[PDB]
């Protein structure tokens, strides 16, 4: 009775309630218009429908922290600890003062 | 046939495979209850629905 | 949809990359002798410690 009454075949397959993948398709597209949502009923977006959808709904994608750079804002490395000084001469000041800057080198905080 | 068997209009709509975006909303709601789904379905989601989604 | 988690940034470890806080004000050195500039490098050596940018 069903054939009597319907042409569409994927309608037909729906009120049979037994609809194949192709069937879930046409039926997605009678029910909603928007194409990235229609990506995102797949299960398959395409890599334009991914960026649409993230955008639909304001999300971001995975966030890596990249490595400071002297043009770009990054992460760094905590600087290894560094002793107080207590020199008395000019010798033992200027130790303590390199141990500072090789500190922060081996850290990436400054250049080489 | 369908428009004596079916009273409802956005059903008749999906049985003809032709939707409007008015239908395509209706039918929508009857296939899903979560506000913040309805609204990503829609394309066009409202700021709390956005925030929701990403929560989701 | 290659989406990420929410993005908490963790304080720099000497393992991991991470951020730092920004170290207080230092006075460029005007010292004379050698206890003045071991006073001043020690500052700078505070600033630092104060701001975890080097270990204790």
């Amino acid at each position: 009775l069903q054939d009597l009454l319907f042409s569409d075949g994927n309608v037909k397959a729906f009120l049979q309630a037994t609809t194949t993948d192709e069937n879930k398709t046409a039926l997605q597209q009678l029910l909603v218009s928007n194409a990235d949502v229609l990506g995102l009923l797949s299960g398959n977006p395409t890599s334009d429908n991914k960026i649409n959808l993230r955008t639909m709904i304001g999300a971001g994608v995975p966030y890596s922290l990249p490595a400071a750079t002297t043009t770009t804002l990054g992460g760094v490395k905590k600087g290894a600890a560094v002793t107080a000084s207590t020199a008395t001469d000019v010798a033992t000041a200027v130790k303590d003062l390199n141990s500072l800057i090789t500190v922060l080198k081996n850290a990436g905080i400054i250049s080489l």
